[PDB]
């Protein structure tokens, strides 16, 4: 019934070289191949080892005054999570739950906030909610939007990136600034503008609180080129965001960045090739290329981009060819991260069931690939499928939506999103929808065992796999 997965070597290339690993239809079709029809009253089709445990429906809010979603720690370029003066510090996308707009209209209102808590306390000794103290907006009002200059706009938002502890500034925040020009119906009057940007500030603390100064000067670093990375002009619905800045010890003088993009094509272009399908000419379960494009799969054109700093100050950056594409497979490979383990390079990226191309299916959650370098013939994890950890999902019934759950679907198919892989394979995420309840709160922290080309969610960790709500611990003092 199911096709032979596209094989991959994991072989490393020069980071500057023109080679892009393909997350192929033959690979992605492995996810449903590995699935089982759920046995009532169970509603999960995924392998148990690739399934996030059920989050309790009585979960606490991270903060009752703030919607919280995509979250990152205070870090260095190695990926270490740092306490500062005996505090743990996190940064979150933030919105107001009592301001007129509904949770799914969060995005255009997003402000980067910070939270803090005393370090060196085991999760099970903290308050159930993780004990995060909300410090407020990280950036001064009006500082971020200066990055767009004098352009027509109705909204601007601060989206995800990273905080690097490093001019008696000591924190560089890499994030995505986005500008919208929308009619009241949410229609684009002009295409959204998405600029990966940097703001530097100073973290300070005493015994009572953490606070920040600076972040007045926002530097535009990268906008899509329309050669490697799709622009608003090519596709008003383009994705360009989620900078992950890191050091590769294979390239000691360099600073790199992975990010979410789309394959740089005009929307509706019949641009998919045999290499995106990834079949043996002899596979009896192979697809026809034109048939795949006719099914509308040409609207799913995810890539993970790579950029390299061109000055010592990391204020100037250059695009390199994309390191992964999911053309005719999925439109979204979000929050890409490079995770170094056992001398290997893991690319983790988050994706959605509802952004899969026709004829391909998989859950919301974390996808993973392993290689010998940051530019590899990346090996999709777990039976050459790419699935690392999915929300419990029946792939034999419709997806529905977090704002309108299909009754025949697992009510936790949207339970978590924006999974971030921390040192020692701990995974931090936010709650979207659990049955009728919307989250905007941090999920229980979870643990994946990363073993070569496969992964197991650790059901010995915390309570049957679930650790503390919003448990984002520092491994090193700053």
């Amino acid at each position: 019934g199911y096709p032979i997965p596209t094989p991959h070597s994991g072989q490393a290339y020069d980071p500057f070289a023109d080679f892009t690993a393909k997350w192929t239809r033959a690979n992605a079709r492995q996810i449903k191949a590995q699935s089982h029809v759920p046995v009532s009253p169970d509603q999960n089709s995924l392998p148990l080892n690739l399934t996030m445990p059920d989050i309790p429906a009585d979960f606490p809010q991270t903060n009752p005054d703030v919607w919280v979603w995509d979250t990152w720690p205070l870090a260095d370029v190695h990926g270490n999570q740092l306490s500062f003066q005996g505090w743990e510090v996190i940064f979150s996308l933030t919105a107001d739950p009592h301001a007129g707009y509904v949770f799914d209209d969060r995005h255009v209102h997003a402000r980067i906030g910070f939270f803090y808590r005393k370090a060196g306390i085991p999760a099970n000794q903290r308050p159930i909610d993780g004990g995060w103290i909300y410090g407020g907006h990280l950036f001064p009002d009006g500082s971020s939007v200066k990055v767009f200059g004098n352009v027509p706009m109705t909204q601007n938002a601060e989206w995800s990136g990273g905080a690097r502890f490093v001019k008696n500034n000591n924190v560089s925040l890499y994030y995505t600034a986005t500008s919208f020009n929308r009619n009241a119906q949410g229609g684009n009057i002009t295409p959204p503008i998405a600029i990966i940007s940097r703001a530097d500030g100073q973290i300070q603390a005493d015994d009572k609180h953490v606070w920040f100064t600076g972040f007045d000067q926002h530097l535009p670093l990268l906008a899509p080129d329309g050669k490697y990375y799709q622009t608003g002009q090519q596709n008003e619905f383009f994705s360009f965001r989620d900078p992950y800045v890191f050091l590769d010890p294979a390239h000691p003088g360099k600073t790199f960045m992975v990010f979410e993009g789309n394959t740089a094509v005009q929307r509706g272009s019949r641009s998919c090739t045999e290499a995106d399908l990834g079949y043996s000419p002899n596979d009896p379960n192979k697809e026809d290329l034109n048939a795949v494009m006719d099914s509308g799969a040409i609207y799913q054109m995810a890539n993970v981009g790579l950029a390299v700093a061109t000055n010592d100050e990391l204020t100037q950056w250059k695009f390199l060819p994309p390191i992964l594409s999911g053309n005719c497979v999925n439109d979204q490979t979000e929050r890409p991260q490079i995770y170094l383990k056992d001398g290997k390079y893991y690319l983790f990226t988050i994706s959605r069931r509802t952004t899969y191309a026709a004829g391909v299916d998989g859950p919301d959650g974390v996808y993973g690939f392993v290689g010998d370098g940051i530019r590899s013939d990346f090996i999709p994890l777990n039976g050459l499928s790419g699935l690392t950890l999915g929300n419990p999902t029946d792939l034999y019934q419709p997806a529905g939506a977090p704002y309108a759950l299909n009754p025949n679907q697992n009510p936790r198919t949207f339970q978590s999103y924006s999974h971030y892989v921390m040192p020692g394979g701990l995974v931090e995420s936010y709650i979207d929808a659990i049955g009728p309840r919307r989250g905007g709160a941090l999920a229980p922290t979870v643990k994946i065992n990363i073993n070569g080309t496969s992964t197991i969610l650790d059901r010995t960790y915390g309570n049957a796999g679930l650790g503390g709500y919003g448990d984002i611990p520092a491994n090193l003092p700053a």
